[PDB]
């Protein structure tokens, strides 16, 4: 009866929920969400479009809006990122899935684009986002909708061109009005990401944001922990899956030392590596310095390195001229939200041979050859499995958590169409949640200690500004 | 020649000297500076009465004022961390300076108020200020001239008294409303401290704060400096100072994970302990746990551990009770607030038994021993020698800049009344000044690429929100 | 056309290739082995039974055996070892292999025996051994052979059951006398691991061994690179690729603590783990205390610990008492070389769920559940792909310059029937061929530097005991 | 004894016991022996001349010999290693002892003289070594005493002049033959460093070694703990101590990687140094490679690292060339045996200015300067305290049982006129007496366990050639 999805093959789904049943020992956060919720449904007529990497950690995450009254229909956020036992899981459970590891950029913007076709008519009232693709579409649909159509007929890149194309056949095929509807139809939207909330905050100072919006990466229980630590276990893991090199005796190059670069750096260090960064921000680059990475230019390490990585959410960091430089069989990757890191549509004219799944390597006229991985997409979900479960569970209770605040508690309007971020006292419960688990003991606060030094017992602890 | 100085021995100049000249290495930061800033001389007219600690590190701030065009009187901020060679050599160099290390708290004062006596007869109109001792007495001086002189008949403690001692003695022998031409002529204080800046919040609050204020405690160079990787460097030097232990094989166990935790327990960890760490805050206490420590109750640790620090701030922290369960000669330290997160008045009654100067022994009555460093006081000023020079680089760093803020880019009040902290661009003007020495190569944005993520070339790079 | 091999898939050959290639690059004392003595064909003449993982590094040795003039037949030395790939790609080359990923033991001792029907008749002269099978296979039916055949009706396993049984097949079903025949044609045995060199010294040292033999595992380029950083990369890649689970955070412990204990503990720590190690040397303990590690029995892990590595070559390190006393869903795995390490028969009468190929959930009758991985087999190279190419060319280097030696360079009868070890003008060089690849700059000494400590400026530079 | 002594400040005794008794709880295998030998005298009759850094954990083993029954001298081995308070606590204990921290190399000569004017009449019957000086003076008196002087002409450094200078004196002061009645008289020599070692299997080889000699360094529990670990701790805070320098981010320099090199290297990289390595053996260089450290020529590091230490026991590493090559204010040191690593007297035409004890600043014509350490002598005892107590007691069991050997256990000439290791039982022995106080539960093996491993349950538990 059930065929309202897309996914690789639906006969992994018995091992997906093996998988499933696995992830949620790990993810206290999220089931002690599902018991505290459950009674009180807040998401009770909630009309979910998610658009997040289709892993097992999502299939959790997925369950857990669902068991709190969720009304769902999904897709990943890159088309290399999908775990497809996850993906089956999730179709057989009856939920709305298109999502397929591989899936081209046509099937991927195509799927976005079904998030909206709600089951039995209408649309969905909230988005939950990683990296905007589904909140940009609403958005650039209801530009030229209104008539502001020319942005359209000027693309600048092959994922850009199909984008345009796509709000094109929709304004063509579509009711009129329909990004309109939409648009009056979702509650708010929460996103996951740095490079998600930059265009959040962009539409915020255009007056162009359609709807409110909780920042959800800049909860201390996400961007100091996934982006940080996540990264420090998912990247290492990426590079030994696809090239199985040996780490211990090489030098790594990390573009970036912001919350992804720290991690990315010290996944390689961890691994063996003798690190090197890059970085533009002074301060980023001194806390580098003071760890005893060498900071450097690109320029630089292009001829010597062994292995370079990308994350710095930034554009045309490694570019066709250090590529050129690079030694035979270095290793190239991207750990930032986009592909466009590194020039890969300047090596096209090259002779490219695939290994295997997401590694290729691509010969230059002079002979040297490097190893690139996921066609430049993020490294640790396109050659491994992302961040494991237990710090993906911090995340993605701040997702539900961020849900419930826009669906269920804006009676009062205090979300605005602006951008938000999830109050301190959150924060620390979802960090509260999952200090059992790791057999974490916290010490309590006598009353007198807690006047002493501002607080009250239960927290908040530390002012709004503090930096951890 | 010149005699307007009082310190312990004008003949400690020359070894004084020696000892700036070294710091001056490895304070890059400082020299830059007077190299970049000495041009313009944009503290030409600046006549700066600072209070803070009469180090060797502080005569290096010292010279770069005066080496950027300042006048300057100095005193240290507390009575044991004078340096009697860094005082006399800024006295030979015609400084006025009011510093003896072990001076009494009625010289302290007198010394405090030399400050505003200014050679030719006007006052300073800048302080410098650590702790907020000459802002107060400016504040309750004036207060009282003013009419309301009740409170100085009304001491808490023996300081205290000292202190309205002073205050009445300057209102009997300075003119007429003195406190008030003080008050008119200050341009500016910039305050390095915790304790200092609490006390220009309370001032702005009550509206008693009688000029524009910086808080530099709150820059990210500051803070990182001062309380994360001055700890990391200095903890372990103070216990192996005092003690001489093998810490590889040792088990030690941190009170408080915040910045100073952090760098305590990675000082010990690097230096081979098996560190454990108690926390009140979740989110600091699973930082702790997944960055492989183990996070215990205080009771937990007592009889298990062989080092004991305490890092957080509060008090009651090691009581008489966790003393009495650890083990013989166990090692019990403080780095954090400088007294009482010990219980050390719980110990009056047991045989004390010095070793060497910071280090006794106490033994309890069933003959169990413990080893207490610096008598429960910080321990890596009593035991060690403090934060290195480059450390104090970046806070004296801080400090020049805001000083050159409120003297000289206050033209149009952009600074009024209020407390207020360096903009991001100055924050990571610091860092900049100190990257050359370091070995740091930063790389540039092209106009594209600060374009793609929304900053200007020269930054600010990050939000005010940023946690690095 | 060729068909005498036994893989998984042999149009998996292609991939093969493709990753041999990659390797060969990683490989450079194997690829500088082929270059020198390519040329001069020592291995003209001999026919190599190899017994030995049968994954792309060891296509890398295979190669190089052939590039030297061997005839070959190759076998993996474990059932859930073999890379299909790897294996699809020697077939490919014309060269005998049986070889399944996932084989059962049945399979696994039939194609040992398959190494000795060499390809128009008659057998090998000599055999490459990891872990002493093939070489056990011929001295085992040698033993019964003579006429001491009660040993064979006294299996102590199923492992056991299969071995005897295939020697009673091979007595009924080859020639009498072939097992005499076979130990008169082998003329010598190289030796890769600790557990096969203790069989070695076994048979010596009850003068029942049948040849010369080269204990390779004790070069220190093997012993001090191979099972120490080779396991710090592989263990937790194993653990990774079967589990998905978060290792910062986790507590795990390690049973032993010589060569690959102290790489598996590393590989733990460098994940993010606390980890424990139990050790019955109190020199290795001492040294495990030294590192930061806990030392504890494995009665006081039980309980505690999240995952659980037996790293011993032992037997009964891990009991049926201990694994009903783990939390739900403790970690369990062996990168010993054989499954006894841990007591996987006890646990046969229990339920057991296959989650996907070589992981499995055992759940006891209280409802607690383990996860196991490879049924206890060698998790790094049952889970992942083993150690990586880099460090295997250090090994594999020892393996073809002991096969030239036992092969090409005893004409003198210089190897006798005892066990060898390779001198350490050869252990140098082996370590210089790897020393370009990762930029490695060597110093020489000066003549007079050379004369003062007593060493040529060619080497050795140490003596024969010295320990690294 | 009552006069018969020679320390800075007798006054110091007290301190000296103090830090005495918290040597003694921190050294468990020193306290066991005295506890198990004392009641036995194994060492009665014995007259122990003992030539080793008069420190507080030497102090301690000094009074174990004495709880043995020895009749004991002693003076330092190193000019600047004595620590004045435990000199002055043994000379207060009544034990001749010759020892300043800060003696001339006059002094020092005449001080090892004084070993061997035995108290009542006579000479010593026992040497504890550590650097060979106290052997190679009876050595060098007998070669003369035999009628071969020439070599007494042609010194090489000042420090040769010192040494032939007195031996001439003592073969025209004392009685004829005295150099053959120490040599007659002397039972054995114990050796603590690998240098020392050296020494003695020369004068073995040559077969001038005049008694037999036990290598105390080549124990696994001295080799690879007090060599590693010791310098681990004691490096970084001998350049704390001299320095006070900020070591985070400092790019450091260390040439050897044997036992003291990849402790010096790991003290330098957990204090947060960016580490560089020199060696001139291929694996030792490989294991630098492999633990991540760039291995570069002194070359190549001159220009750039601000922080050198030498650590080969070989000549001419750092000479005048490299020096002149150096950032202004590098430091240089040495935590090798003799002064010859770094060419200190290539320097003394140049401008040294004292900053304190053991720190010196060299200036050069070009007027860069650079930082000396405790004028290129070990570094960890010269700027600070050696290696800590607990690491001490592990080689001082070894050197208390190699003097229980030779003196009490060769009544069977088992030790002959050669160099003689102990047995792997005691070396096992003595990380048994270290376990408990360190927190060690070791494992014991079952019977089927040890016979399946080839081991006594007791032990030994590994080969002879076993590496660790
Ligand atoms: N699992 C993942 O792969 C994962 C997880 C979290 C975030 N992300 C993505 O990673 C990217 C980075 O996120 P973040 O949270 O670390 O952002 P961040 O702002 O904390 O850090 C980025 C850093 O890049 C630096 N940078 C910018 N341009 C540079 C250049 N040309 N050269 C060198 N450095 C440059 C910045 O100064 C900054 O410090 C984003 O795209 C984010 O969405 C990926
Ligand atoms: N020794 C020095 O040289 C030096 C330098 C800088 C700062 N400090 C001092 O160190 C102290 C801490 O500074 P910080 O910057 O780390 O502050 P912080 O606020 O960043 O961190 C303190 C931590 O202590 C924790 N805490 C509070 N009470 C606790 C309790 N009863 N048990 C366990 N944990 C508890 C808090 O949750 C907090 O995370 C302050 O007093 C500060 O002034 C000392
Ligand atoms: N998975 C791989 O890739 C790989 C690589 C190399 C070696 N190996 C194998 O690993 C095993 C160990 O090799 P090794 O070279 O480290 O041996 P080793 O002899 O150096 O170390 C083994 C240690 O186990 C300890 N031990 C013995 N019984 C014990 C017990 N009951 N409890 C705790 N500790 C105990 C010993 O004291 C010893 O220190 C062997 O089977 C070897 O063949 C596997
Ligand atoms: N300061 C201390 O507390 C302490 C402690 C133990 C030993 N020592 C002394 O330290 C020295 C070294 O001892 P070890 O046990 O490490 O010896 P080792 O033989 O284990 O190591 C010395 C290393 O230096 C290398 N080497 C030699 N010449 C070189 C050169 N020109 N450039 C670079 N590398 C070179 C060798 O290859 C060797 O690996 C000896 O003098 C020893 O007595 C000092």
């Amino acid at each position: 009866g059930f065929t309202d999805y897309i996914v690789k093959d639906i006969a992994l789904a018995d091992f997906g929920r093996k998988e499933i049943s696995l992830a949620e020992t790990e993810m206290p956060g999220l089931m002690a969400t599902r018991e505290e919720y459950g009674p009180k449904q807040p998401l009770k007529g909630a009309r979910i479009a998610g658009s997040l990497h289709m892993t097992i950690q999502t299939a959790v995450l997925i369950e857990t809006l669902a068991a709190l009254g969720a009304d769902i229909r999904w897709v990943s956020c890159n088309i290399y990122s999908t775990q497809d036992h996850a993906a089956a899981a999730i179709a057989a459970a009856g939920i709305p899935v298109f999502a397929v590891k591989g899936e081209t950029l046509t099937e991927y913007w195509d799927y976005t684009a079904k998030l909206f076709d709600w089951h039995g008519g209408g649309t969905p009232n909230m988005i939950l986002d990683d990296g905007g693709d589904a909140t940009m579409l609403v958005h650039a649909g209801y530009r030229a909708e209104q008539g502001d159509t020319a942005f359209l007929d000027k693309p600048g890149s092959e994922e850009e061109e199909i984008f345009y194309a796509l709000v094109k056949r929709l304004l063509k095929e579509k009711p009129k009005g329909w990004f309109a509807e939409i648009a009056k139809n979702i509650k708010g939207v929460s996103e996951e990401t740095t490079t998600g909330v930059h265009r959040l905050y962009e539409m915020a100072n255009k007056g162009t944001l359609l709807f409110p919006a909780i920042n959800v990466n800049d909860s201390v229980t996400k961007s100091k922990f996934d982006n940080l630590y996540g990264c420090r276990e998912s990247l290492v893991d990426g590079i030994r899956r696809g090239t199985d090199v040996m780490l211990s005796g090489k030098v790594a190059m990390v573009a970036g030392f912001g919350d992804v670069g720290k991690g990315s750096a010290a996944s390689l260090r961890q691994a063996g590596c003798r690190v090197m960064v890059s970085e533009v921000d002074p301060i980023c680059a001194l806390q580098a310095a003071m760890e005893g990475y060498e900071v450097v230019t690109m320029e630089d390490a292009a001829p010597r390195a062994d292995i370079f990585v990308t994350a710095t959410g930034n554009k045309d960091i490694i570019t066709i001229e250090h590529m050129r430089a690079m030694k035979d069989r270095a290793i190239v990757c991207n750990i930032g939200h986009f592909d466009n890191e590194i020039q890969i549509a300047s090596l096209r004219n090259l002779k490219w041979t695939n290994i295997k799944p997401q590694v290729d390597e691509i010969e230059f006229p002079d002979k040297h050859r490097i190893i690139m991985l996921s066609e430049g997409r993020l490294v640790n979900l396109g050659n491994a499995m992302g961040h494991p479960s237990f710090v993906m569970s911090a995340s993605f209770t701040n997702q539900t958590l961020a849900q419930i605040e826009l669906f269920a508690n804006n009676k009062d309007s205090k979300y605005a169409k602006k951008v938000y971020v999830l109050p301190k006292t959150l924060d620390e419960k979802v960090a509260r949640l999952h200090l059992a688990k790791i057999g974490v003991k916290l010490t309590e606060l006598r009353k007198d200690q807690a006047d002493y030094i501002g607080v009250k017992q239960e927290g908040p602890y530390k002012s709004d500004h503090y930096r951890y």
